[PDB]
């Protein structure tokens, strides 16, 4: 972390830079180089606060002339804890957080550092919104490279199914435009691609109108796990692609709508919407509603702002977290019954084992039209312990672990974006051999030398 | 609109300057010049979007030397139009929207050009929250330097009692630093008076860890209107500074958890929050729910940034607005009368007559220690006209001043961040002597040309 730098060529970056740089011996760095992913401890050379197109450049031209490993960091999201590296720099993106919005064309344009949140706030203003995660403080930089899914994703497609363009710093210092016009080979590669390809300083968006949206979320005892899994499966198989449905395994938090002698014991989350009519969206839900005995149920009609900023209410943020994903092509009862066993083991309050069903907008995509994978899958499984004491690191991290050998018969390919800091050997299974082909000639041309490589990385 | 400007300062400001110019000649400049009061139509010589305090810095003296009026915007929620100037520059602030946050400092650097919501998803990852509007796309930075209410304010005080110093630059074009040991005069003035001693381009807060809160929202018939109203008075009197009780009489909603033969009628809207314990704020809110037949309950523990984008679910965001608003030290039945009566007359489904209750945390500060004036007037009631077609402007609007001159003998005061268009006037009496007179004093030394001057103004003494 204290390597020697040349005095010319970082005499040349400071010139160029006008953002705001960290070093090791700065009050704010042990703060600054934390990510969400609390395991990963690691000490960079310098933290490089990029405030421009013009600062990324600077910064790639600058650790690729030094030889430094470059991190690139959006929102700190990342589950293999990638944007943070020992020894290099961090291009941290986080102070690039603008958004340009216009009612008029239905297009966003934003800065590749923006937390979701901002992005669904500045659209949120003209009741407009395009599909991202479900958690406000998630990086858009990451979780749009790698696809992005959430609540809109049934209906309106992945993050990336609604991307028309980029900006991008590749690892010779260029800047580039890529869309289906304009290096659409380069266009096609960061849709699903991940940070292989270069520094997005720019997404620019279509948007959709999203007016107030009827919610729903409800707990279960784990004792009718068998029947609400099986509601859930059969009833998502043939649903309207306007109704979005995912269960959480997990301990019950003390919240005040349950009953205290439910709190926390093992139970089914389930959360529901309806994007569309909230009177349709009424009706809907109150037919799912029932898939067990429900408890602690809260139904609200939001802004569509509000659905984003609703997962989860609890009082504790995790510190540390471990995470095993697939996808399923079907939810077979003898996989439903490995889930419902392995939930019944979860023991600290914070891990969940979600269950989604993805499907609609996002499997209509002809599965070569960009570099995601899995389209077809409708379903994924996130074993997502989180906790706090790194003396129980060991216990959460075999629970996790436990569970996806388990299920693994069952499982498919994996989401770039769910893998673990111990997945690099997955990218392969997870694109399948003719998108990392593919994805692997794209690297060839942008980045032969792989100057990207903190992602679930496509060697060249 | 296409005013000469001197070429050579032209060029100087350009290379000077990093980030966008909108011209009138632009694709978007129709759009750009826009601002949330669809009422106001103005039409700049220049739009500036700036990207850093160095442009601010750029800009400003930019229009000094060219002698342009100057606008300048944040999130573009002006009542009064301010964000936008006819044939001048805008310094708009908008793509100025970073924030750091130290979770072990509590502490929050916010640019000017923040919205409220992307500030409330920065200080949220970290379970962090700081008081501030209750409408996400608000922008920060107009609400902040009027004061700035909302759902933790009882609690926590108004946005300035929270601010530790802004980053300013002045109309000589120079930029300070304000805070409690440097420049306290501008840090005074800052911390309530509006736009008028500089551009600011990054506040720094206190913050406070917020767990999840929990909401209710609920409907009652106009017809238990005076008990109603009478309750929420009665019981704000003695209330725990942790429950906040906001009512809103409007048309009501045509939502799901309505009945059909409520939609469209006159209601009052109430919604409520406890800022603290979730199962005590079940109790305290079950405790306020019956003051008359709740309707459309919804009750929900909700992250606090989802409280905040919470307000309102509608389908429709309203073009045209007009406001009318004070403050109230005692809420009488005949006061409350007359709040029921010109609510019965509202038109549009997008009007609302707000009755807020504040004090808490707000009234508690000593009145001399900032530029906000009314600290000690719980009560703020604003008529608040909102529509769509232009051709209904008169009816709207005449309707809000009706209901303002009936109330006119029980108001005192102003929120800055209130004011319509047509409240020039209104600066003194909102303040009060002593701090206007203080105001002009910090107006003559930072401000002397009173080069700011669309905001809620104060001429240099
Ligand atoms: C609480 C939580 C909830 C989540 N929920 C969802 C969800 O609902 N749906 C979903 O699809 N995913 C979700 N995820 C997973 C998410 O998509 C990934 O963690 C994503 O990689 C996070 O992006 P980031 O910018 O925050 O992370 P970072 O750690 O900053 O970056 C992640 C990866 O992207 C690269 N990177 C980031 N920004 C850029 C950029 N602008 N240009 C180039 N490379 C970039 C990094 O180099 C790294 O390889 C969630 C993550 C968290 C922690
Ligand atoms: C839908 C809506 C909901 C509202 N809710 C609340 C609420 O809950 N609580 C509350 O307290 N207020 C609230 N307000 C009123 C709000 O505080 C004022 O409208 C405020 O002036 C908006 O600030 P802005 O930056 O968005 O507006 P703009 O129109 O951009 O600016 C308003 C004024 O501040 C100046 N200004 C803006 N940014 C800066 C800056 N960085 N430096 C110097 N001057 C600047 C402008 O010159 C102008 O005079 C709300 C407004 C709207 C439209
Ligand atoms: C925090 C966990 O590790 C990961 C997640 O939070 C992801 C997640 O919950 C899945 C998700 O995006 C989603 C997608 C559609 C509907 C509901 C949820
Ligand atoms: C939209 C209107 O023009 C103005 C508002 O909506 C403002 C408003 O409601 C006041 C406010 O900040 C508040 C503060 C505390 C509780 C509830 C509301």
């Amino acid at each position: 972390q204290f390597p020697q730098l040349d005095p010319a060529t970082l005499a040349a970056f400071s010139a160029a830079f006008r953002g705001e740089l960290i070093w090791p011996s700065d009050a704010d760095y042990d703060e600054a180089r934390r990510i969400w992913n609390g395991t990963i401890d690691r000490r960079p050379a310098l933290i490089a606060r990029c405030t421009s197109t013009p600062d990324v450049v600077a910064a790639v031209s600058f650790a690729r002339k030094s030889g430094l490993l470059v991190a690139v960091r959006g929102g700190g999201h990342s589950m293999a804890g990638h944007s943070v590296c020992d020894g290099g720099i961090v291009i941290d993106l986080s102070l690039m957080n603008s958004i340009k919005v216009s009612r008029r064309l239905r297009r966003a344009r934003a800065q590749g550092g923006c937390l979701l949140g901002a992005f669904d706030t500045a659209t949120q203003a003209h009741m407009l919104a395009t599909p991202a995660g479900v958690v406000s403080h998630t990086g858009l930089g990451g979780l749009v490279l790698g696809g992005g899914f959430g609540w809109l994703s049934r209906k309106y497609g992945l993050s990336i199914d609604n991307l028309t363009s980029v900006e991008i710093v590749t690892a010779d210092g260029g800047v580039l435009t890529a869309s289906d016009t304009e290096n659409p080979d380069l266009f096609w590669a960061v849709r699903g691609g991940g940070g292989n390809f270069g520094v997005v300083t720019a997404f620019e968006f279509d948007l959709h109108r999203v007016g107030p949206v009827r919610f729903a979320s409800t707990y279960y005892s784990l004792d009718e796990g068998p029947q609400v899994i099986r509601a859930w499966r059969d009833h998502m198989a043939t649903a309207p692609d306007e109704l979005t449905w995912a269960l959480y395994l997990r301990l019950a938090p003390p919240l005040p709508e349950l009953p205290a002698d439910m709190h926390g014991k093992p139970v089914i989350c389930a959360m529901s919407c309806w994007i569309g009519d909230p009177h349709e969206g009424e009706r809907q839900l109150e037919s799912i509603l029932h898939a067990g005995k429900p408890h602690g149920l809260t139904k609200a009609t939001l802004p569509y702002r509000a659905l984003q900023a609703y997962s989860f209410p609890g009082a504790v943020v995790p510190d540390r977290i471990y995470t095993k994903s697939g996808y399923l092509n079907e939810l077979s009862d003898e996989a439903t019954d490995t889930v419902l066993e392995h939930a019944a083991d979860i023991a600290s309050p914070f891990t969940q084992l979600e269950l989604l069903y993805l499907g609609g907008a996002v499997a209509r995509v002809p599965d070569d039209a960009t570099a995601y994978p899995n389209r077809q899958s409708p379903f994924v499984t996130n074993l997502a312990a989180a906790w706090m004491d790194p003396t129980e690191d060991a216990r959460h991290t075999a629970w996790a672990r436990e569970g996806y050998r388990a299920l693994a018969g069952h499982l498919s390919g994996g989401y770039v974006n769910f893998m673990n800091p111990g997945e690099a050997d997955r990218t392969r299974e997870a694109y399948g051999a003719a998108k990392f082909e593919r994805l692997q000639g794209v690297k060839a041309k942008y980045d032969p030398t792989n100057l990207f490589r903190l992602n679930q990385n496509i060697p060249p």
